[PDB]
């Protein structure tokens, strides 16, 4: 996932 700037996980 991306959340905002960050990317976590897919």
């Amino acid at each position: 996932v991306a959340l905002x700037p960050v990317a976590l996980x897919p």
